[PDB]
């Protein structure tokens, strides 16, 4: 089922569905809440005939953007932590209702004065999940087990800020301080 997608703002998040293509038409419908502002309606409808994806009016709030062929790839373009939150990729009878779970995790490294680096993320994190600011190729000075970590007065450098569960790291970003 679910998927997850770790991002710095301004990325690209491609979902990739890959499900069993055969000489399948469906509809489909993505309905997503974003984690924060949860104005419920975001949703992009869509039909598939002859391996051609298409879109039935879809919304604007983030773009989400189908792929216009199998296979199948639904891409938020230009991420940002206020789209964090996660949403259901119902598939239609195909033969029943098919479904996938997706998410995005969304990171933001600033250093907004020269007391401060900061490093947040929002979005589906689980609580054995914590935030790394480290010194480009050091040992991890701050690690707390939060959503927005701070330094004070970095030293210059190339910081680099993960995201970790268990011993494996999600993801990471660099800023030069």
């Amino acid at each position: 089922t679910s998927i997850t997608a770790y991002k710095s703002e301004g990325e690209s998040a491609e979902f990739s569905f890959p499900l069993n293509l055969g000489e399948e038409s469906l509809q489909g419908e993505l309905r997503w809440k974003a984690e924060k502002a949860p104005s419920s309606q975001s949703w992009i409808t869509f039909s598939l005939k002859n391996q051609k994806v298409s879109v039935q009016k879809s919304t604007s709030n983030p773009k989400f953007q189908l792929s216009e062929t199998l296979p199948l790839t639904l891409q938020i373009p230009q991420v940002s932590l206020q789209f964090a939150g996660s949403g259901n990729l119902t598939l239609t009878l195909d033969r029943g209702i098919l479904y996938q779970e997706v998410n995005l995790v969304v990171m933001k490294v600033t250093q907004p004065d020269s007391n401060t680096l900061t490093c947040e993320v929002m979005g589906p994190t689980s609580p054995k999940m914590r935030l790394i600011l480290k010194q480009e190729n050091q040992e991890a000075r701050v690690s707390r087990q939060e959503k927005v970590i701070q330094v004070q007065a970095p030293e210059a450098g190339v910081w680099q800020c993960l995201l970790s569960e268990g011993e494996e790291v999600k993801m990471d970003s660099k800023i030069q301080v």
